[PDB]
């Protein structure tokens, strides 16, 4: 896992939704 993908899974995101 959960950290991972919360991790990337969130950090794209909000990096690819930023954007």
């Amino acid at each position: 896992a959960i950290v991972a993908l919360v991790v990337a899974i969130i950090i794209a995101i909000v990096v690819w939704s930023i954007v």
